[PDB]
């Protein structure tokens, strides 16, 4: 045979799983992997070196499902598959956020995901076997990526964790979290849960990262027998040869202007070398003062929300609208009211999808103060819509008791920290303003975590300075009874449990806190529907 | 409250305006208006500096219209707003071309206006609160620019001008112009009649001029309470240390390349600097000539229309075609007939739009001898074929009286001066070609106007490079019976109503010259459609 | 008259055409040609000198029928063109291939051609009458493009060669050959046909080669009466101020890292003068390697082909599956099944076409161990996929006998040498694995040729490396029983009869050797289609 082929089998819960590298796409680092009904082709390609001027880590994941992987033919676009799917974007950003800070700092080179998949038995998801494959692929590609990483969904059935469930269980599940890790620490959790406790989403959390070892240590082995050597890459070193006041300053605009000014002042006085040393300076001087105890960059201590304002009926013809500002966060949210002509439909491996509610989150470059050139849908924006119907998903009326088709539009007019969880407010506001009955109120609050060795302060309602700082920065959605949504991106080590409880617990009190100034406005659906809105009858006469 | 709102109330003809600011959008400069049952939120951002090498004013308008805004859920495109459609472009324009004279030269900050229709009744557009809006948002953006401007739609019902009229009164109204200007100036009309004469045409422009004057003090008055200041923005000074004789070259492309030889003599000679006074060296001399009475760049004065050839049936399968040229200015413009599958189908704010009418302009780069990259539809090119469209609106049979679809496409073949006024002839000529009885033929001219202090010259059919020196553009396309459409555009002060009543009556004579040549080739529609036209029959069988 | 027209006027086998110039678009060098029922306008621009640092040749054609050459109005897009579609990107290419290679080397202005069908009776395609008119249009353009060329289609309806046929006459034709060249030498090639012996394909490539001089001799008088002149341009001179080993290395990879580094070593001893001169010193050190009798690159003598594999089934869920991989080239190519539903629908000029088989390329950065931005599909991709098309088309069942609509994929993996013959290969793999049942199965080989004087090899299945040293490249799909598609690309003169007679024979025993190693594994279709495949009953009840 002309191909050294290097094969790999493990039994991963209940799935069989087989790693293979050798036979196919030998001009890349490319892994094919197999879990149970579904096989994933991923191809890494890493530049041998970095670019000239590069100052930041180049990394592209493009996730595709191919139609023939389950015997179809694309449909009505000339029969090809066009562009990323918004779920295919969104599992693009899944392998995305857990590797990106595993490659380590001054690491310039490009490198470039493709997974593929090319076999489906429309059983399950196809987003943890890439997320394996995408591991395997690096852990053979000779760069200093520090993994492998591990993946696994965690559901909840019948109040017991299930490891990576199928389409079938999941229609069962009150839980559908997506958990990555490494050997020793949780990196990137991404969850959807009816209203679980603070307890149980940590929980399932530490289930997921539990279970994943056996995967994690399969590719350890997978590679070794691949012929992988530790990486001798080392970081360039650095020219080792009064900064709070600045950072006083509370208004954003201000501050900026002032810490601009700052760095043209350190030009003029000392090219890329002063721009890459003028931002660790702020990185330190920032992250110090919090965690010595001094008053946050607005004044604010660990545990206070920033002030809060809530308008609901701002738009005299939206069927719901609802202007929800946090500190200089601002979402104006509304909410559209149809009929079965209105629903989005989309396409899968498993099918032609119809889905009566859907969730579409804007960002321009006016909510930064900034000017921007003019796009589709960004994958970040497709990411923060889809964390922020996350967390309105579980309140929403089961359509045989609502029978309309709903659309939430949060357009960002101000942002300085998650607009995203203003978004998930907001869009709890807006439907209630249209007489959308919800089970409950739900809100969202973007949290920050800093440590040192064993010194660590857990941030509420973070700024977009503090989010740009922090060790690990968590998103919390829920109801009064429970969270609806839990998103989480950890850089660093030592995390334990103890201290995401902590963490989360903080959470809960300054969602409590942002919940209760919501209900002062509004704390229920009105009993009517929007005036507005198309009318539901047993006769309508069309003329 | 945490908002400092700044409100300005005031009555506009027939509806009530609000304007606000400070609790939307505070990290731009962002005005909220209502206007009856409109109401769009105009967001300004202001870079605060020029970038390093920037030589022209870096300005961008994006107009929108949400779904949500009148409670729909946008259609078949995953739900999307997807990009701006033909109409939005539109109105961008139209927002556009007043604000960027009022820039003042060598002013090089980006500047970005975002411009979204949040909320609409469906009873009128949305464009003059729009355009009122962007003027109330640079009013309190701290930039040099010298507003405010006003905007005002005219029309004309049972002899009489009607301010911002709304959809149900715009049914029986023989205009739809709309005009911009500041306090003291008119500086943009956009305009489609129903064959009327200039002098109902210039009154309709002064009319608005006049109405918008209280809308102009009311933006003032806004500004100021917003705390608005004067600009201290003070323009860079310039290096202050035989040019006819190139601009006598009749032919365009031999006069350029004796320019642009020029221009290097000069570099080698003498960076920035050379290119900027260069171009002032150009624009000095061919202006002075203008005023003295020296003949323009071709020979003509300034009342000559360039030398004409027209041709109709140039096509052999097209159901109408005709070559239509104006000295280097050439339109292939053919007209094509369909059934009503082939109607043009949009979705507006008030629901689906179904046109049986549409005209398409293209601007390829081999036109002015240029290679280009290949696009879709441009800003400018919707823009010419709309006022294209505008010019033969009027004279198009009712679509009962003749039951076709009809698809004009006007192929600019050759430019150097308008060729959307030869798109005009040309559609009027190609109409004929194809069998389509017109109320009258139509013809299209493009003016230039030169001022310095009370001197001043009206010219007829200007060229390419006297469209680039002039500071007021205008373009009139008619029958014999009066105007069907009128575009102005003007950049200076002091261009009287007396000015303009002479501008009018030489480009009357003009546009008559024009027509009268045309008339000698074809002067009515033939008697029958074209023999490859679909035939429209009481009884059809299918096979 | 305005205008100085110069008309040709000949006849061309069958159809009248006439060349005109000096009345459209005047300022490009643009030709109006008509040719039976179909009219094109040429417009070819070249820039007048070269940019400032360009080191390659930018041309671009841009092919274009416009709806409105045959009455038609486009359909659902807004009612415009839209961007190209397949069929005009591939007869793009058809214009770009034969006149790339004729302009000098060295020479590295702009030239961009504009073609557009402005009238069409829907009895013929449009493509040769556009190739004529590129020809002309060039030879008045005063560049130093060595034309004219000519232009050809090659049927064979009962036994005879046919010169541009209609498409009346091709339903009944065996073949569908373009070919183009020079007063003296074959260009290109471009075929599809039933399984043709050599004698036959070649024979129509020397027919249509001698019934195009008549149009080349009448486009170069038609160029003198315009008044066309010998171009002066000369070619810059060169900097006129061992090898072997590096090419020695036969791992891809190992060899350009070895081959880079090389440069690198070079440029610190020795900007664009040392890149320019190291590239030709490997280009003359691979050449006379080849003509020296030496072995190539890889060891390989001149008519061994790579080390083949052959895989079937290696999908679990695709309906078929194979995995071909020759040297470093490789296709990973799926067969899928479907009903009436899943046909490809396109707009032609002659009406809506319904095509129940499709083939898509995909060809990723990955397989040449390259990251690339993700875009929608490249010109070189549609053409490597309708080229394996053709060679699939003849062997596919009528579908009166296989009533399934039939879809393609061929994904490269791997790249070293056509990947568009692996796809031949792995296409009918597939077809065979899904159960399709084939007349033959059909095999694909990618030829070169390096000359020198008198001296000359013919090189079987070329490296990637061989590819952009060879003088002509050609490429042979066909069965057992004969050629099913033939594409050439010939940069020089003095190819005979003789000479291309004796590269045709050895690509013969070479692509014999492939379908030899393809019969081993499968040689007939599966005698069920795949499980996955949805049945095709007499009786089909819906739930």
């Amino acid at each position: 045979s002309m191909f050294n082929i290097v094969r790999k089998e493990f039994q991963f819960g209940q799935h069989q799983v087989v790693l293979e590298t050798g036979r196919v796409a030998r001009q890349a680092n490319t892994v094919l992997i197999t879990m149970g009904g579904v096989t994933v082709l991923v191809a890494v390609v890493a530049a041998p070196t970095a670019k000239a001027g590069q100052d930041f880590f180049p990394l592209t994941v493009n996730y595709q499902e191919k139609q023939y992987a389950a015997g179809r033919i694309p449909g009505g676009y000339g029969k090809r598959e066009g562009r990323a799917s918004e779920a295919e974007t969104l599992i693009s950003r899944l392998i995305d956020r857990p590797i990106r800070p595993l490659f380590p700092e001054g690491y310039y080179n490009e490198i470039q995901v493709t997974a593929t998949v090319v076999s489906s038995d429309k059983t399950m998801e196809a987003d943890i076997a890439a997320m394996l494959g995408t591991s395997a692929a690096l852990a053979i590609a000779g760069t200093p990526f520090r993994g492998p990483i591990g993946a696994a969904r965690v559901g909840l059935i019948n109040g017991e964790y299930v490891l990576n469930p199928n389409f079938e269980q999941m229609a069962q599940s009150d839980l559908d979290l997506v958990v990555a890790g490494t050997e020793s620490a949780v990196l990137m959790v991404e969850s959807e849960a009816k209203e679980l406790s603070e307890d149980q989403m940590l929980g399932a959390v530490l289930f997921g990262h539990d279970e994943m070892q056996i995967a994690i240590q399969a590719i350890n082995e997978f590679a070794a027998a691949a012929g992988a050597k530790p990486s001798d890459w080392v970081a360039p070193a650095h020219n080792e040869e009064k900064i709070s006041e600045a950072y006083t300053i509370a208004v954003k605009q201000d501050r900026y202007a002032a810490l601009d000014a700052l760095h043209a002042e350190a030009v003029a006085q000392f090219a890329d070398e002063v721009d890459y040393l003028f931002e660790d300076l702020k990185y330190r001087t920032v992250r110090d003062n919090i965690l010595s105890g001094k008053p946050r960059i607005d004044g604010r201590d660990t545990k206070t929300v920033r002030a809060l304002d809530v308008q609901v009926g701002v738009l005299e013809r939206a069927h719901g609208s609802a202007l929800f500002t946090r500190g200089e966060t601002q979402a104006l949210v509304t909410t559209t009211l149809g009929n079965t002509r209105d629903a989005l439909m989309v396409d899968t491996l498993a099918g032609t999808k119809t889905d009566n509610f859907m969730l579409h989150y804007n960002f321009p470059a006016y909510s930064v103060g900034e000017t921007g050139r003019e796009s589709g849908p960004k994958r970040r924006e497709i990411g923060h819509g889809r964390l922020a119907r996350r967390g309105v998903q579980a309140v929403l009326p089961a359509a045989d008791r609502f029978p309309y088709v709903i659309r939430i539009v949060s357009d960002i007019t101000e942002s300085n920290g998650s607009s995203s969880m203003a978004s998930v407010c907001g869009a709890s506001l807006s439907l209630m303003d249209a007489g959308v009955p919800l089970k409950a109120p739900v809100a969202g609050i973007a949290m920050g975590l800093v440590k040192e060795g064993e010194r660590f302060a857990v941030l509420s309602d973070i700024l977009g300075d503090e989010d740009h700082l922090g060790d690990m920065d968590f998103k919390v959605a829920g109801s009064a009874n429970g969270i609806t949504a839990l998103q989480m991106d950890i850089k660093i080590e030592g995390i334990t449990e103890e201290i995401m409880e902590v963490a989360l617990n903080q959470a809960f009190a300054g969602r409590m806190h942002i919940l209760n100034e919501m209900n002062k406005v509004i704390s229920r659906a009105r009993p009517e529907i929007s005036m507005h809105a198309p009318t539901f009858e047993v006769i309508t006469i069309n003329p």
